[PDB]
């Protein structure tokens, strides 16, 4: 069953769309330099335009929503080298162009950026990002209050060196969304995907490395460990090859679970569940494929999108 | 060297067009629930659209500037029984519909809003509106660092019930804008006009009225009294006379008529002065504006005419 398909009203392409915690609204990031969010009418189930606003002087890449206990907050990410924070002000008019005030600006990244993600909200409201420059950012808002005291808590030279040719480049981000488990974040650059986690100092340090990636990572995500002890980040890859992990820590052990190239092709787009119990992957061969794990831990494919 | 007019952008009626401190910016605002504010760029001597921004839910009807010496600020009255403040922020393109912040709001009018005039300068910010409730309203910013931290000064009933078929009210505010002289403002609801003065015990009492209006006062506007130690304060009334009224005080006031003049054969709209109030402007049906200048003997005079 498919749904009527609708027009995001962007002239250049989309490049990410997201969702809020509840699921009925999302946030849309093109090269046009625009942000677009969308409300998801209760009566007539229908998504329509809640507001636009031209936010960065650049293409916007990535996006994200913060934990609905800190606001109404976005994130964005974009070739001119900034990450840029707004709050929606509910005492606007909507598709106003101005219901969302910018909050903040990070300009401490001397290359484009490609992504930004917000923390699990049980560390606060803090954010990560990666770019050209190869060194992943976390920043703070300290005061919970200040929406606009954004600090700089860490930087990491995921690259030593950089390679810094023909933008033929990619990065990817993605929090361990687990509670109750120890802080850590996963890393994708280029062909590398490595992992870091909070040690007794405060500091970010690399637990491991998710190895076998014959090409550039397009990308990731860890899964919500609700119920498992263990944790799994899927990759999607440009060698054609969907990519699943278990991560235990008795610190960390990496299993791979599974492969698949049922693709043929880039796979561009890895999700998850709310529950981590299904992943999702799309690709080349312009489809969707839905993975549920077997009662072995493999992964099998339910179902194929087109 | 080129004065051609120019189209707002606006797309319902335009009510109140104001003014800076400078004579280099001009607040503008419309039924279309906005407010618009233009620049007179140096280099052309052509007027720019600054911003323009969505404010009240209803017909935005008056406007006004607050002294250069508390920052740039604006504030709103609307049919929406509201008074916005807004404090612009030179860290903001302009046009971007995002220029100018909302300071607060006041929503203590249980009637639309016709009405809002800051006070001079040294009196603090200060403001006073009136409306459809008939209760003229004065608002401080007593921490002249949080121009959000508006506290309600005073309330008078002006119209002694809020009668209204709310087909045909008017009410206007204009405050004295005499430095050397005792806080006082002066208010128009109908047929009525009366001045208030503030007391020893800090508080609005009735110390006059201006008699002889026979209709609705469309505008009254306070002459800056520079030089001179009585007041003037003029009213543009609907049975088509402008009225020009000395007082005195000799504290108790005293209450002279001056001028009336019907050149305009019509309601007399907008009333308005110089900067040294020297100068008396009004506007009416005869789409024309006349500009008056007084004589030696302190009658005034018509020194041309607009059209």
């Amino acid at each position: 069953p498919h749904m009527q398909p609708f027009d995001s009203g962007h002239d250049d392409l989309v490049h990410d769309v997201v969702y809020d915690f509840y699921g009925r609204h999302v946030a849309t990031c093109s090269s046009d330099q625009h942000i677009k969010v969308f409300k998801l009418d209760k009566d007539t189930s229908n998504w329509e335009l809640s507001d636009s606003w031209r936010a960065h002087d650049s293409s916007i890449v990535a996006i994200d929503w913060a934990s609905p206990e800190y606001g109404r907050i976005i994130a964005s990410a974009s070739y001119d080298k900034t990450v840029k924070l707004w709050e929606e002000d509910p005492d606007q008019e909507e598709c106003s162009g101005r219901r969302w005030n910018k909050l903040c600006t990070l300009n401490d990244s001397k290359g484009s950026l490609y992504s930004v993600k917000f923390a699990p909200a049980h560390l606060g409201l803090k954010l990560a990002c990666l770019g050209n420059d190869g060194i992943l950012r976390l920043y703070d808002a300290l005061e919970p209050s200040d929406l606009r005291s954004w600090t700089l808590t860490s930087e990491m030279k995921v690259l030593s060196i950089p390679p810094a040719n023909h933008l033929q480049s990619d990065f990817c981000l993605s929090w361990c969304p687990s509670r109750f488990s120890p802080e850590k974040l996963a890393v994708s650059a280029l062909e590398q995907a490595i992992i870091y986690q909070r040690g007794k100092d405060g500091k970010l340090h690399v637990a491991a490395k998710l190895p076998g990636h014959k090409s550039l990572i397009r990308s990731i995500s860890w899964a919500p460990s609700i119920g498992r002890w263990y944790q799994l980040i899927a990759t999607g890859c440009k060698d054609g090859r969907i990519r699943i992990f278990k991560i235990t820590e008795k610190n960390l052990q990496v299993e791979l679970l599974s492969e698949h190239d049922d693709h043929n092709g880039e796979v561009w787009s890895v999700s998850w569940n709310l529950t981590g119990t299904i992943l999702s992957s799309a690709g080349d061969d312009g489809k969707v494929r839905l993975w549920k794990a077997t009662y072995s831990n493999e992964f099998k494919c339910m179902s194929v999108i087109t």
